[PDB]
């Protein structure tokens, strides 16, 4: 029915997938240490999952008017990144034994990030969305700014490049310019997505970290 | 008014009736651990009584439409439950002195939970609730699965039979399958959530553990 | 448009400028406890510049439906009031060196508070919204009876003088009683919390805590 279901239905198997393949590696730890590393990794792709499963069935889109149109904004994309972005800086953070103000600072600056990218989603004036895509970008380069050490540098820089990419395609696509059609937007995201995610998932439980 | 307003005002009543027995009888507590126990347990209750009131009086309930027909729906219950059930995981890993990747892995596994539940709870589309209801009985056998001894033991075993009760209510419920009214499911869940909670809260705050 | 346009712009312009006072003096801190501080002070008034702008645009705002009329609440503030209040409480918690049982019975106790608030402000039988905000006034009762030394008392009473000035300007407010025009109360609510965050933030960062 929407063209972008095929990218739904992909990152929900694609999420699905690299849930189970953590789930299952996940079993033989001891170490209390690698039990954190894994129960983040896999929780990440598991809320994932559920979320790509609720844009891919209607749950999880809105029509936003704006422009003097009704716009499909995927809602449910902002209610994953609320979890998941938070817990991927948990990896990088224990990773690099970081400290409580550092941790608490950068998941702080995430929740505003990703809570002023709803908002920029959901104004009904077409304006201020990108005052709000501004304050959200901000906050980002407030992360890669605070943002063993040979696979954390290794993450810190896939991360780097993949989270950068986010605020382009908000800012081309049917969420904010508008010159990209959705299909595509869902497309790119679904890469970072599964990239975000599994690849950064694959990379830290593969490693020796 | 609404028929299973009576056991709404019995529920909001016993929540009442625990929280304060619990602030109570937690007077007199300076043993850091059990003020972590004192503090959870009575926690609880007190997040519980304010979602019965809400769903008592008219806020925190919805008619969800399917089926052809407009549902109520008392999507107060996940407020509650999205808090509660968390931190009797919290009382549980605590009182087993649990590990960071166990402890996180249980309550991220548990917001999924309860957090595929609202989403079947608001599924438009009939027979997508049950998808839902899936991931989230999934995600309680995760919970069960990873589920001083003695206590923990009776108490890791009530958690256990209570909560394999929920999903057999919603799936049966009003929620679900729509066998038993919404009246009787008012009341099961009454029964069960007062037991979870205050017959748990006295198991556990009443043992030496 | 709306008169307490003005109130809503100084408070964004003032949280605004609290944020980044804090941002650069937060640039020299080595100690891992002042990250703590740093961390928690900023944020506060960061996520509360967001919530000032979402309410100067129309975003925050709804009319709720009671007493004949359809009412303008801003419901944006009990999202900040959802974060920033617990922190608030994080930093005298940790200023003083509290046990976890406190801090997060605190931070319990915060949750409802505002979480009654809220549900209170959405509330569209007048007579209940009072019911729930005295509920609400419990909790804080509750919070301010469970509430160096000379910094922490001085916050400490900062603190019980300023929160205990929003129940009153909520019941007497456009929100309870609606006796004091909305106007005023959008002045009142702005000069609370830009001292109860921004002040409170100067007191506690200037000190030798
Ligand atoms: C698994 C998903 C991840 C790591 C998602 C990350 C998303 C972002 C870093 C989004 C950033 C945005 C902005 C900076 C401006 C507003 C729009 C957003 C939310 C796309
Ligand atoms: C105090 C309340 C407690 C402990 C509530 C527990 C609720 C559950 C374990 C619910 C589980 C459900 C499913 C497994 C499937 C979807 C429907 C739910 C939310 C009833
Ligand atoms: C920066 C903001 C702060 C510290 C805000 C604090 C707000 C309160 C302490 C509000 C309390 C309320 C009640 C006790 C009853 C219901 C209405 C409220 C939410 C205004």
């Amino acid at each position: 029915g929407r063209p972008e279901w095929i990218w739904l239905a992909l990152g929900t198997a694609l999420m699905g997938l690299g849930t189970l393949y953590f789930l299952v590696k996940g079993m033989g730890v001891s170490d209390p240490d690698a039990k954190k590393f894994y129960a983040i990794t896999t929780l990440v792709p598991a809320i994932a999952f559920t979320m790509y499963l609720s844009m891919l069935l209607g749950y999880g889109l809105t029509m936003v008017p704006f422009g003097g149109e009704q716009n499909p904004i995927y809602w449910a994309r902002y209610a994953d990144w609320l979890f998941t972005t938070p817990l991927l800086l948990l990896d990088l953070a224990l990773l690099v034994d970081a400290d409580q103000g550092t941790i608490l600072a950068l998941v702080g600056a995430d929740g505003i990030m990703i809570g002023t990218g709803l908002v920029g989603a959901l104004t009904k004036v077409y304006s201020y969305r990108f005052v709000w895509w501004a304050i959200s970008t901000a906050a980002m380069l407030y992360i890669l700014y605070v943002l063993v050490a040979s696979t954390f540098k290794v993450l810190r820089n896939v991360t780097v490049v993949l989270w950068s990419a986010y605020p382009v395609v908000w800012l081309i696509g049917s969420e904010g310019a508008g010159i990209v059609p959705l299909n595509i937007e869902t497309l790119l995201f679904m890469v970072l997505d599964v990239s975000a995610k599994v690849g950064f998932g694959l990379i830290l439980l593969r490693s020796r970290a």
